[PDB]
Parts: structure tokens; C-alpha cells; sequence
């Protein structure tokens, strides 16, 4: 009636979906510097794909969910894949810059269905200890991908062009989605269910009220977003902008992202002798001492590249330990549906990553390297602000 042995086959299909699309921002950022120098606008639109490719995410990601309860989850599921295959490849045909946002936005708009519609049909299928393993390993993709896409990227631009990749994707959508064609097992309950939509956002209304709620979403969309600004803008940050070639770029990489994971060893192995509370203070001092490090070292020195990337290390190991723990204390920050919580707090990270990352490209061209480290402060100031609310 809901677990055994033998299906395991099915849940590698939806753990593929999540592995293509986290690299669909995780490799071509590095090799947007190719895309750039090709469709003719400037450096400035390098980063500013990834934020297309968020701000899709956020779109339908309130509605998908309700609507794969509405109108099962295998055609949900599956409209999804097909839409991300069907847009991974007909990109390739823009050939525009002011219309590439458009494809790589239409992309974006592929990230909730993940979450949405396939990461509740394993909390309708699967029981509980069988879920568990299987959402550890989901936890594992969202940190490999963003960890070693960048190194295969760094090498497919020197091997390759960058149309690649657009079709190495497409094709390991549809290597799972082949795999999902007779292998989609639907579960939802809400078949036979009036189209109620005018009043969808009354039961969304409820999360975004809560003064508890709210804020520990946004110190957990700042806290992070440092992170992703890096990962918005570290191909011109370093290839053109420090001057650097792809090893001695996808060098820089890692120890950020080796850190990053070193605080999920240590998350793992202390979530036992400490409490939750704990951890994100255990988590507050590295961090804070990251972006602290980042800035207070680009200050008079505007081009130390090194340490700036070792600040973010400090920065990045802390993130591990915190931003994990605290998602535990936003979802029981309110007392209600697991999914429209999530609903929620995912359609305000975007928002803080979106224009966050918009607001840290700015700061690079016309501030420089300093203003960037600093509007990586703010919000290191900023979640450490939410913080001493939060918990006291
Ligand atoms: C929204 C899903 C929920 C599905 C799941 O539980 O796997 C979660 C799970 C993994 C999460 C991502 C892990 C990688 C990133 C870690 C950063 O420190 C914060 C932003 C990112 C990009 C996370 C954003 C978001 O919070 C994700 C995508």
C-alpha cells in the first residue's frame, strides 16, 4: 500500500530532476562570460541570467502545488519535465540577448515542480524512515551540483562550446523522464475539486502574517544570499574582472564550497550533542566573521581576490551549520500545512535572491570590489539583526 524494495527506480527519476536543473544554473554561469561575448550587450548580464532563472521559480510556485492536488501529480509532474527538455534546446534558436532572459526565464519557471508537485508525491507514496533516506540524498544534490558543476563547466568551455551543455541537460531530463514515461505512480487526493483559486491566497495569507514567520524567512533569505551573489557573479568577478583563467577561477570554487559542506559534516555529527537553538549561533560566529573578513579586507587592498574568497569560507562554513538548522525553526515557526509554509518562504527567498543579486551587480561595476563585500555585510548585518528578534 506504500513501501517496499523494488520501486527505487522511480525516486532516482525525480532525484535526476533535481540533479540537471541545480547544474542548469551551476555550470553556465561560469560559461555566461562565452554567451556574453557572443550576443553583444556587456559583463553586466552575466549574472543577471541566474536571476531570470530564479525569478521564474517564484512564479507559479504557490499555485503548482494546490494544482497538483487539484489534477493529480503524474501530469503535474510530467508537463514539468517536458517543459524543461522543450526549453533546455529551444534556446538555442534566440540568438538575442534581450530574448535570452526570456528562454532562461521559462526555464525558471521548470524549479517548482520540484518541489511543488514531486517532493509531495514522496510524502504521499513512501512511508516515513524510507522518505528519510531518500530526502538526505535530495539534500546531497542541492550541495554536489552547485559543488562540481562549476569544475565540468570551467572544463566544457575549453573542450566545448557552450550550446553543450543546453543539450546534455535535455537529455538527462528525459534520461529520468523515459524512466518516469511508465513509472509515475500518482497520488493525489483532490481529483473532482472546484477550480478555487480567488481563494487560494487567504490560506496563504495566514503564513504571511505571522511576525515570527516572515522574519525568519528573511534571515534566512539574506543570510544566504552573499552565497549566491558569488555564484551570480564570480565568472566576471574573476575571469575578467580579477583577470583569471578557468583552474585558477574553478580553484576558488571549491574552498568556498568544500567549507560549505564542512558545515554539514559537522551539522550532522553535532545535531545530536547540541540543540537546534545552538547551532545557529554555533553557525553565527564563522559567518559573521566571513563577511566581516570579505569587506574588512577589501577595504584599502581593493584587488586581494584571495582573501576576499577566503572570507567567504569562514562565510561559507558557517552557512552550512545555520541556514539548515533555522529552515527546521521557519517551517514550526508556524503551526501549519507543511506546503503552504514552504510555499511561502521559498516565494520570499527568491524575492531577497532576485533583486538581491540585482542589487549586488550594481555594487560591482560602479563601487568596484569594495561595495560588493560590503553589500555582503549588510546582510550579515541584516540576518544578525532578525537574530537577536528571532530567538530573544
Ligand atoms: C526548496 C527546497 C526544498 C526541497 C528539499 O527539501 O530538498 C530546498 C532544498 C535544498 C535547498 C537549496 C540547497 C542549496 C542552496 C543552499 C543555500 O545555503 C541556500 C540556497 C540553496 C539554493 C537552497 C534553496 C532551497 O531552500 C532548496 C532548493
Amino acid at each position: 500500500a506504500r513501501l517496499g524494495r523494488q520501486a527505487l527506480l522511480f525516486p532516482l527519476c525525480l532525484v535526476l530532476y533535481e540533479f540537471s536543473t541545480y547544474i542548469g544554473n551551476d555550470m553556465i554561469q561560469p560559461g555566461m562570460l562565452a554567451v556574453v561575448e557572443q550576443y553583444q550587450a556587456g559583463i553586466d548580464w552575466v549574472p543577471t541570467s541566474m536571476t531570470a532563472y530564479l525569478a521564474g521559480g517564484m512564479f507559479l510556485q504557490w499555485l503548482l502545488g494546490p494544482l497538483s492536488d487539484r489534477i493529480g501529480r503524474r501530469p503535474v509532474m510530467l508537463a514539468g519535465v517536458v517543459w524543461f527538455i522543450v526549453t533546455c534546446l529551444a534556446i538555442l534558436l534566440a540568438q538575442n540577448i534581450e530574448q535570452f532572459t526570456l528562454l532562461r526565464f521559462l526555464q525558471g519557471i521548470s524549479l517548482c515542480f520540484i518541489g511543488a508537485v514531486g517532493y509531495a508525491a514522496i510524502q504521499e507514496s513512501f512511508e516515513e524512515a524510507v522518505c528519510i533516506k531518500i530526502t538526505a540524498l535530495m539534500a546531497n544534490v542541492a550541495l554536489i551540483a552547485p559543488l562540481l558543476g562549476p569544475l565540468v563547466g570551467a572544463a566544457w568551455i575549453h573542450v566545448l562550446p557552450w550550446e553543450g551543455m543546453f543539450v546534455l541537460f535535455a537529455a538527462l531530463a528525459a534520461i529520468s523522464f523515459f524512466g518516469l514515461q511508465r513509472a509515475m505512480p500518482e497520488t493525489a487526493t483532490r481529483i473532482g475539486e472546484k477550480l478555487s483559486l480567488k481563494e487560494l491566497g487567504r490560506d496563504y495569507k495566514l503564513v504571511l502574517k505571522n511576525g515570527r514567520f516572515v522574519a525568519g524567512a528573511l534571515a534566512l533569505g539574506f543570510v544566504s544570499l552573499p552565497l549566491l551573489a558569488w555564484t551570480a557573479q564570480s565568472p566576471i568577478i574573476i575571469i575578467t574582472g580579477e583577470q583569471l583563467s578557468s583552474y585558477e577561477y574553478g580553484l576558488l570554487q571549491v574552498p568556498i564550497f568544500g567549507a560549505l559542506i564542512a558545515g554539514n559534516l559537522l551539522l550532522a555529527r553535532l545535531t545530536s550533542r547540541r540543540t537546534v537553538r545552538s547551532l545557529i549561533i554555533m553557525g553565527g560566529w564563522p559567518i559573521m566573521i566571513g563577511l566581516l573578513v570579505a569587506a574588512a579586507a577589501t577595504v584599502i587592498s581593493s584587488h586581494a581576490y584571495l582573501w576576499m574568497t577566503a572570507g567567504l569560507s569562514i562565510y561559507a562554513f558557517g552557512i552550512g551549520l545555520a541556514n539548515a538548522g533555522l529552515v527546521r525553526l521557519t517551517l514550526f515557526a508556524s503551526d501549519m500545512s507543511k506546503g503552504t509554509v514552504s510555499a511561502a518562504m521559498e516565494m520570499l527567498q527568491m524575492l531577497i535572491f532576485t533583486v538581491g543579486i540585482e542589487i549586488s551587480k550594481h555594487a560591482w561595476l560602479n563601487g568596484g570590489n569594495g561595495l560588493f563585500n560590503l553589500f555582503n555585510l549588510v546582510n550579515g548585518i541584516l540576518w544578525l539583526s532578525l537574530m537577536v528578534i528571532f530567538l530573544k
